């Protein structure tokens, strides 16, 4: 649905949106809130009060499911399953100027990022985080271009961290711009507050033939309407709140953090670019759209079970056996992995193993499977854990891996981006196996369980 | 009283009437069952499909409810005081005797005993608290014939041996035996190696037909007899476990006569897929535990036996870690100090500042404090339950160790993690204006 | 290039097909030789004279990577690469009758096999093999 602001409505409509008119502080207070509302379920929050400040503070906007799929076209989260029918199958822009996102400019000193509420997230983080910009960058040697979400440490009057990280094509486009023109500024542009369907576009892997405007704008109804920034002759989109224009000083960078992971601990602290912004160009009542994450859940832990539906398709193409597949918030939104499978096969659950460890690059960290029966759910931790205890001996049915790539961030692994794998075979176990004779599984009725559905509400309970 | 408790609960919120007519047959079990994975009020199948015998199951569905049944509200304060540690009372007249039925007028067809399994054998009697000093135990019976019982005592146990020292001492002689359904909570609270719970004395009344005493509180009563020699194939039955049982042979128990209060109400239950109604009764019992083991290691925080590991299979464990390797002995203490637990095969063990009952806490810590070889212990050839057909072979396979602790430094090299922690601040000054922003 | 016989003879033409006249037995014979010109990497072998037999026996046909080139459409082993980024983008027929296939039925009792020069491949094999058959079936 069209910009930002237009998305913004529907919500506030049906009860998915919720106004605050209270003074709240960019300082941890509009996390610990958004938090309670998250763990709980509440709705998107929008603060036209922050706490000495006067720019309104949306954060939680995809703090739910729902939130999710209706910003992408439907009602159903079971048309997030299309979303992943769309990338796998897949194996345009629209310019304007005047457009809103540039209404208001702020250049050279009169850049003061004070002026905007970023949020202070948890207790000892450093200072305040910029944790919701849509970075684009240009590679110097083609033409095409590309977006990613980094947090952004505000250390000085106009200076910002650019925490990207070394394989992200973002990273890389810097690296060959000091690579061809040595000693030569780069210029970067981050959008902010920006509408759903290019925003759902930036948290998502996309082939490089094609440009995450043309597959994130065509998740709206409508082609992106796109601009040229006012000092650099690189695209933001144009249904933007606040655009931020500046380069990187070749050679600079600032000591970054700590701060909280939605691991759940304290990142320590080490040094990243700086990100000099000469221009901060906005709207009038002009938006910031902002996050946070910590100790799972959090948005983007939502945001990740979110995406996994959407990975569900290209899975399953790549994997038919597969009939579900889920990273649960608890561990990190990437660190375990449930999958079930229909065995078809002695042996079956070990070729799914390494499948989830290395077909996708998203899923090479992660240090647990657990492979299951189509019998068990695989959402619930009642069937999963009953599936391990009931159908495996353990050392028999473990598999351990050694030596394997890791994050480089990952404390608990021996040495730094180098730790051990652990997938556990939860399949019941056909002959060639075991030795024995396996027990007969209670199964239900699909009859009995499609008749007590039509009786639920009228039993009320 | 079984109908005072009831009252009590239905007021509460904790206990839900229903009207509709609906199957003792497959129908009440995933009723039951989708209730009982929600934290549902206990049911009152008021008119059963083909039936006029109201049914109660999922009593005990609710850690809230055992403990209300006990006449407390904690269970963890009272329970596991219990075992820090670790007389009846007659009558000439009772409600449970008021209509009686001998001879062929007994048939045990018009009570809605259920089937709660597809696969299932026959309907099966649950809760019936069988009698036999005098013995209780909760053994599972299966329906074959108009007034004939499977009873399914396993041979070590006290009711079985009890008919045993009948064979021994008067052979050809019938064993007299008595099975009461639905008594006072407490009176049901029959479990772990009886239960004084309420505190005042268990009332009983004599038996009608024979010499034995049971519960005051019954709402329908089973007499009758067990001919030596007289066997039934029972099975096969869904468990607790997730699985159907193998048919195997078992004595018969002839009805000779039903005793039963008017407006009598059927207590039965199900065993399945864990969690089921007596594995959440066994998680509360379980509390018993805890000081037991932390007398032995005070290091431990919690002790907890989740019953979606079929209630024994799995342990987390919390810990105050207290040197380099501590994760370790706690394991094979687990394992070894009480005989319960020699068959657990998996057992978690994570520091103090996780909940131990809260997958979430324990998921966290496992895939943010483990590599997951260098931190499991695997052991084998241990004694593991012959029944679990998991095991490479019957009665030995391997057991698992999870060290989801911290690792001090000799266990790691890397600088490790400090958890985040909320601010006890931003704590209170939320701790006030919540009510007051209404976000739903 | 079209059908089977119009691809044969572009072979015999650079040296890639040979012609054997000499009596060979489909039991074993004709299955060492092409074992001993495959390991040391002769050409493709026709053999118009089996022995007691005079249907000619075809083998080795692709018995080194250059006759598979070929039988693509190219000269470079390097465009089988091409074959390849074909069946990963993707992520027509043509009917006859006295079409040259049947021009000659033998049905019922008729049918003896014995009348075809299957080989014999090795040592203690069972019977005969017919080695080269492409399967057709339909999914009811």
């Amino acid at each position: 649905y069209n910009d930002l602001r237009d998305f913004l409505t529907l919500l506030e409509q049906q009860g998915e949106l919720k106004r605050i008119t209270l003074p709240v502080d960019p300082h941890l207070e509009i996390t610990e809130i958004a938090d309670r509302t998250l763990r709980a379920g509440g709705p998107a929050l929008l603060f036209e009060n922050p706490k000495g400040y006067s720019m309104p503070v949306l954060c939680n906007l995809f703090g739910t499911p729902k939130r999710v799929a209706m910003g992408m076209g439907q009602e159903d989260v079971s048309a997030l399953r299309e979303v992943g029918k769309l990338l796998a199958f897949l194996k345009p822009t629209k310019r304007l100027r005047g457009a809103p996102c540039q209404q208001k400019i702020v250049s050279g000193d009169d850049v003061d990022l004070n002026r905007i509420p970023i949020m202070t997230c948890w207790p000892e983080d450093a200072a305040p985080l910029i944790t919701w910009g849509l970075t684009v960058t240009r590679g110097p040697h083609k033409e095409r271009q590309n977006l990613g979400i980094y947090r952004q440490q505000l250390i000085g009057k106009n200076k910002l961290i650019m925490r990207w990280l070394s394989h992200r094509g973002g990273a890389l486009d810097y690296q060959e711009w000091c690579a061809a023109h040595p000693g030569e500024r780069f210029p970067v542009s981050v959008a902010l507050g920006a509408d759903p369907a290019t925003i759902l576009g930036a948290v998502t892997p996309v082939p490089d033939t094609l440009s995450e405007y043309a597959f994130a704008g065509l998740l709206r109804g409508t082609k992106t309407e796109v601009v040229k920034c006012i000092s650099n002759d690189l695209e933001v989109p144009a249904s933007a709140e606040i655009v931020l224009e500046g380069y990187i000083e070749q050679g600079e960078t600032a000591p970054e953090g700590p701060y909280g992971d939605h691991t759940g601990y304290y990142n320590e602290v080490d040094s990243f670019p700086v990100f000099t912004v000469t221009h901060i160009t906005q709207r009038e009542d002009a938006i910031y759209h902002s996050t946070y994450t910590g100790r799972p859940p959090d948005e983007p832990a939502v945001l990740g079970v979110a995406l996994n539906e959407v990975f569900v398709p290209i899975l399953q193409k790549q994997f038919p056996e597969i009939v579900d597949f889920y990273l649960p918030p608890e561990g990190c939104s990437y660190r375990l992995a449930v999958v079930t499978i229909k065995k078809q096969y002695a042996g079956h659950a070990k070729r799914v193993m390494m499948g989830v460890w290395s077909f996708l690059r998203q899923f090479m960290y992660t240090k647990f499977v657990i492979v299951c029966d189509d019998d068990v759910n695989a959402r619930d931790w009642n069937d999963v854990i009953w599936a391990i205890t009931t159908r495996m001996d353990p050392a028999r049915d473990t598999v351990l891996v050694e030596n394997t790539p890791i994050d480089y961030l990952d404390f608990a692994s021996p040495v730094s981006g180098l730790g051990s794998k652990m997938g556990l075979d939860a399949t019941n176990k056909w002959p060639g196996e075991t030795q024995r004779e396996w027990g007969r599984p209670i199964k239900k009725d699909p009859d009995v369980v499609a008749h007590i559905d039509a009786i639920w509400d009228e039993l009320a309970i």
